[PDB]
C-alpha cells in the first residue's frame, strides 16, 4: 500500500498473508476455519518445488506474535476461467491442511452475496503488505488505505482503463495513495463485509488515472459457496 499507514495490529483479524517458499506474496482473507480466499495471480511462477502457505494471526512478517501461524495448504482451486495473460477470474481458494484455530486475532469476515454496486465516492478499507514505496520497499507490518470508489462507467472510460472493467470487477481512486505490488488477493471491506479481492498487481501504482481494480464477490457467490460447501 503506498500512501497508507501501519494498522492496527490484529484489527483485521481475517487477513491472511499468502506465502511462497516463507515469503509474502499476497494478502487473501479467512472465510472460516478451512478456507482463504485470494487472487488466482498470486500463483503464477509457482512450481512444484515450491511451498504455499498461508500465515494468520500476523501484524508483523518477523516478530513474535501471540497468535501468528503458518498453515500448510492442501487444496489449491483457482477459479477456472482465470489465466496469467487475463484480469478476468482473478481469484483462487485455499483449502488449509489443517483447521485454523479462531481467536482474538483470528476471525472470518463474511462475503458480500447481494449483487449490488457500491455507490462512488463510498470510503472502503483494504489492507495489505504490499510495497509501501515505489522503490519497492516491503513493510515489515500490514498497512492499511481508505479508499474511494469510483463506478464502473467511470473507470471503463478511455482516460482510465478503456472498457477493460467488467461486471464482475469494481473500482477504486488511485491518486498517489494506492495498492501496489504484494497487495493483490488482501480484501477490500465495504461495509461489514468483502467486497473485493485486490486484482492487476503489475499495475501501476499511485497514478489516478489508472484506478484500483478489484474483484468483486459477489460475483463470483455460485463458485464460492459450490467450492466451500462443508
Amino acid at each position: 500500500i503506498l500512501g497508507g499507514q501501519e494498522a492496527a495490529a490484529h484489527a483485521r483479524p481475517y487477513m491472511a498473508s499468502v506465502q511462497v517458499n516463507g515469503t509474502h506474496v499476497c494478502g487473501g482473507t479467512l472465510l472460516d476455519e478451512q478456507w482463504v480466499l485470494s487472487a488466482a495471480h498470486c500463483m503464477d511462477g509457482v512450481t512444484d518445488d515450491d511451498s504455499v502457505q498461508v500465515l494468520l494471526g500476523a501484524h508483523s512478517l518477523s516478530a513474535p506474535e501471540p497468535y501468528k501461524r503458518w498453515y500448510d495448504v492442501q487444496s489449491v482451486v483457482p477459479h477456472p476461467g482465470s489465466r496469467p495473460d487475463s484480469l478476468e477470474d482473478d481469484l483462487i481458494l485455499f483449502k488449509l491442511s489443517q483447521n485454523a484455530s479462531l481467536g482474538p486475532h483470528v476471525r472470518p469476515l463474511p462475503l458480500q452475496y447481494e449483487d449490488k454496486e457500491v455507490e462512488p465516492g463510498t470510503l472502503c478499507d483494504v489492507a495489505g503488505w504490499g510495497v509501501v514505496t515505489h522503490a519497492g520497499r516491503r513493510p515489515d507490518v500490514l498497512h492499511q488505505l481508505r479508499v474511494s470508489i469510483m463506478n464502473r462507467t467511470t473507470c471503463n472510460l478511455r482516460t482510465y482503463h478503456d472498457g477493460v472493467v467488467t461486471i464482475n470487477m469494481m473500482c477504486a481512486e488511485s491518486n498517489r495513495r494506492d495498492t501496489c505490488r504484494g497487495d493483490s488477493g488482501s480484501p477490500l471491506v465495504c461495509g461489514d463485509a468483502v467486497e473485493g479481492v485486490v486484482t492487476w498487481g503489475s499495475r501501476v501504482c499511485g497514478n489516478g488515472k489508472k484506478p484500483g481494480v478489484y474483484t468483486r464477490v459477489s460475483s463470483y457467490r455460485m463458485w464460492i459457496e459450490n467450492i466451500t460447501n462443508g
